[PDB]
């Protein structure tokens, strides 16, 4: 179902990810310690150029619905790969852009989707920085938003009708995580504890407040 | 409030999305033309060795709550940095590492975060790929998500009450998204139409249930 | 009509030979000794980085039918610039190629025609060979 | 009857075509790769130092009346091997020239013929831009 | 007993004494050379790169009380080192530290004992210097 | 009494340690922030060129007994400053040695002393490691 | 009316000799420390690329009758300089050659005079070598040569009239230098002391016999 | 009776010269082809190791009153070899030097005689250069001078008596070279053709007036 060409750093993660969730993964790499050290985080693991058209005939490559283009320095070989993917008319190609041009060629040479890790990590960062309190989040849109928070020493042994969010700031508590134990759309005499986890649901700039003047 | 000490691939984002997001920040760089480039993306640019402490000093890099260390390639420039700035006693130090041994040894220089971008991205990237309907999601435990699904042609013109995922997948539905409109906790009378934006929230394999039987 | 962007040993001689026959030329490069020297051989001479859309603009690529890509060495560049032009929707696009692999990213981001110089003077070489008179 | 001494671009097109046409070829290469690309493309492909005169000799060069000197990047590398040929009394040498200087240095050290690839493609280019009819 | 990392200036030094004093040495060297000249000084002499943890295990490194760092120019390989030898829970590591710098991080990545040799040589010879008698 | 030609990691602690010996000591380098951190560690403190004859005759290198030469890595440096320091009459001579030939140099130039830091601190550290009580 | 290209070991010797005879020489170097230590050591001295048309039309070097081409390791830009200075007319072009082809092929682009300095040391080292004796000596033709000897016991307050060169060895006596003092063309009177400076001339193996039984 | 241990451009000149003048000479390389490119150039030709003690040793290098040290490039090789030599105590040691330091350093480990190839060379053809007709030349003092000619085109069919010399610029004729014959203090009536060598004898400023006014 699934087949990862490049075993880097990020490649890897990606196969050893999949192959956690219980997917079937092939792990292609040109280097053999690679392949070898992803055996046991793959279903199959092949030696391969994956520039070399009659070897990814060789590997089945047919057989795959995803295949990720994940080499990283050498563009060339990338986009070469990504081409000849193209060609053997693979339905998902995934490719890591190292750059502005190298996403514009593997637009063009058709790449359905392209991937600039760096980047997104940097905006997700960013987001962690801008609040420390922020775990993580999902915009609904431009103006709302679910986003999860690290309860601080202004929230402990409160309880959910004490912070009334729902009125005060037109919020909405959906989930409470303590010790791992989980609390889904939780009643209002339930309890959150410091250093728990915390997932509210309304606007910004409401949610923004409720983080100023309540935690 | 926040200095960016590495201007590539990953801080430069970092940089950029900060500045983007309205907070004050300091970008470092010890290529010109690095530095020039992100003039336009940052408070103030400076060129600096982040290895050499009288040139952190000329910074004032103290006056700082969070300084990002956001050098690649180079591990011996990225730790000596890193140690440098808790010398200073910097409050918060984030530092990119570039492998298990880069981790360890910021671990015990006192590092406050350690980033992984490409292997996060990793796993993140094989979230949308084991379902190309979750458009994003959200993990609140090992068991439980929250989750944003893509609606198929099976969930068309099909009412929150016809779709009952409160009682027979015991997980609940938080928004629907219609052309861009939004519809937050909507009523059992709301109606989904396909290609829209779904909020399911529960307990991953239900989840899955539902997308398997229901979409 | 005709636009070269640019001006090595392979570019320049097209742009100079164009020149002569009498069509009119627009000479592009990033290199300003290079617009230089090819001032006396095109009608307009101009420093330009192909790589770069507002400067593309800026010269007016689009009112030309044919635009030849001759950046060499710099594969990324001649490929960007194919592309870019490829976007202007440029009627003709003529690109050299490096390898097989530059042959085969401007065969799919639509160029027109790419040519590979040293191949075929090598076969017409050959031909020389084989019968001298 | 034919040797090429540069399996690249130009001289291996000139090799590919020879045989191609019926004619028997020496295919002469310093890089291994090369050589056994070239095994089907010749009736005989060797692996060697075209700038050391003892392995022009093991070749039996001078068996050749066309020796081909195709080295493109390493200007160096042709001078030499054009020269050591010149010795050799190679009734005919036909080199690839780089630049000007090239061109020049070839030209006093006896080449037979020098060819500027680019350049030909370039006017040849031009003429066919001038009437695509 | 004790394995020495580094068979250099320092390593080499530490043991060849050792060897001399009747205590079984582990030599090890990336180096081929140096394992093949410290042969008759160590008990056993190997051919390992200390930054491969699998390598490590191979020498049974974990069979040993006292493990030498003693790589000089390569701050990195000496703290990789050191790192690793620090996971697989050896009771003694010494290491050799080029500058403050490494010191501090060798000191942190929990290093038993840190020598700065030219420095102590350095107070030594002071020491000498101060009453030749 | 004594001066110390090169201030580093081992003619540094040299320098430093006559110093708080209360013996008293004339520091050179080359490098004037060596100078500037060792003026306070040392009764002067002089930026000096010791492979420049007039330089050290400037210095007034001969009212000294005692001349320590520490320039480790230029080995061409060293062994120079010890000729020129040996022309001059001096009475001793120490040199730090890098290898085994720069050992036989210095020897033969007539080093009063030389020392090997990292193999004597090697020997040291052997026997603090033989027993740790 | 001198320009020397090529401020090494070798043409470096030759500037600073012209310029110590007295002559006006022009020192080109593309380095600018070698340009700075040749400075007292020439009439002007100017940092330049020799490969630069242009640059060598600025140094007015076709004012100069005789260039001197001393670049060692660099054989293209030895010969390129050569052809460039070709071009320009000089009279008289002298080229440092480094190997065999270097030479044929500055033979070929119209070199006026190719050196080969270490070979000519290596014959005049043989030469001083074969006889320890010979200080100096000149070769005036395959057969006959004359000869500068260092005095033994051998010849120890002899006369000239003593060792009879003239008909015994068909060789004839030149000069004699004696503590400095020099006496040219001596009379058979004349004493010779050990150690002293004898100039003989004649046929090669004649010389060589006069050594063998003489001295 | 003679080693040349460095086979390059200068050492392999004086093996194969002292090999032509009939001297029994063993050329030592440490690179193969060298030696086998010098086998017909010398009595013996052997690999081997110059640095390393044992395999001079095995050269029988005590067998030779004079080894030349012809090593360029690698300064620590040449001196190292030199001092190995003079452990051994060969009689002479002839070294190559490439700068400054290597000439000290060599003059105190107890080189009997230091070459400066290129330096010499150099003073050489400026000789040359500064008077085209001096072909060479040997100086018996800071005043007096032996010197080769070239006859130019006011010489020829010139009778020695026409040139009194001896009266009118107070020099002496001593040979006169003719299409390879060679003719020995010539007569009165001997007449000097033009390109032949001229070896004339005296005081260097009257030689030059000679050249003057004569040719
Ligand atoms: N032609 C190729 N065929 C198959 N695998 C390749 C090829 N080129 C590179 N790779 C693999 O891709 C990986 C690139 O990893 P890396 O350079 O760390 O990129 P990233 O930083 O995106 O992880 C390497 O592990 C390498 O083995
Ligand atoms: N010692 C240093 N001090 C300051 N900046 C540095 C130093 N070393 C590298 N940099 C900067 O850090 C950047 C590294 O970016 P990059 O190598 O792309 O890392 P990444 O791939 O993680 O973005 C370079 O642009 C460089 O200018
Ligand atoms: N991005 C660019 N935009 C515009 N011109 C460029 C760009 N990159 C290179 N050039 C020009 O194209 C020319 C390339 O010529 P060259 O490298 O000699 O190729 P060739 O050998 O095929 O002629 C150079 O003279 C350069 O000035
Ligand atoms: N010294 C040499 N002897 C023999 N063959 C050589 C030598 N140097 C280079 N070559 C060969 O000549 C070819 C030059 O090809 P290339 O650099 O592509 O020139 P072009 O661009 O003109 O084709 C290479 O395939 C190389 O193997
Ligand atoms: N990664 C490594 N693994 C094992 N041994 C190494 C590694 N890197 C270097 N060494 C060895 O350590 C020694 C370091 O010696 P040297 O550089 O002289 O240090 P010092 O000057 O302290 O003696 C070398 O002999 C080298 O072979
Ligand atoms: N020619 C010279 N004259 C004077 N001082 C010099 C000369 N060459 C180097 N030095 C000084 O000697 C010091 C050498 O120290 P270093 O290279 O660290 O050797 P070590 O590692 O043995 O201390 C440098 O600080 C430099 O300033
Ligand atoms: N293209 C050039 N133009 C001018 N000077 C040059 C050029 N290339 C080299 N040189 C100079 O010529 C000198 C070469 O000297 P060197 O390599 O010692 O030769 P040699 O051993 O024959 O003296 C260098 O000092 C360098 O500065
Ligand atoms: N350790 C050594 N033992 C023996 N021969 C050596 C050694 N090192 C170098 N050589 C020889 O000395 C020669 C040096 O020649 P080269 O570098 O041209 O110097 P030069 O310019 O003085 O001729 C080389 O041919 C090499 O084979």
């Amino acid at each position: 179902q699934f087949a990862v060409i490049g075993l880097g750093r990020f490649g890897g993660s990606i196969c050893k990810e999949l192959h956690r969730m219980g997917h079937e993964v092939l792990a292609v790499d040109i280097n053999e310690e690679k392949v070898n050290a992803y055996a046991s985080y793959a279903t199959h693991a092949v030696i391969a150029n994956a520039t070399e058209e009659n070897e990814l005939l060789s590997l089945g490559i047919r057989n795959f619905e995803y295949v990720i283009v994940a080499i990283g320095a050498n563009i060339q070989a990338s986009t070469l790969t990504t081409l000849l993917l193209k060609e053997l008319d693979i339905p998902n190609i995934w490719v890591k852009a190292q750059n502005y041009y190298h996403h514009k060629v593997l637009e063009k040479i058709g790449a359905d989707r392209i991937i600039h890790p760096q980047k997104d990590m940097g905006v997700k960062i960013a987001q962690s920085l801008s609040d420390e309190n922020v775990l993580n989040y999902i915009d609904l849109s431009d103006e709302y938003s679910i986003v999860e928070l690290l309860a601080t020493r202004k929230l402990d042994s409160k309880s959910i009708i004490d912070l009334n969010v729902r009125a005060k700031y037109g919020c909405t508590i959906l989930a409470i995580k303590h010790h791992g134990d989980i609390c889904l759309s939780p009643a209002p005499e339930d309890i959150i504890r410091e250093q728990d986890c915390l997932v509210i649901m309304g606007h910004k700039k409401d949610i923004k407040r409720f983080e100023n003047e309540g935690m």
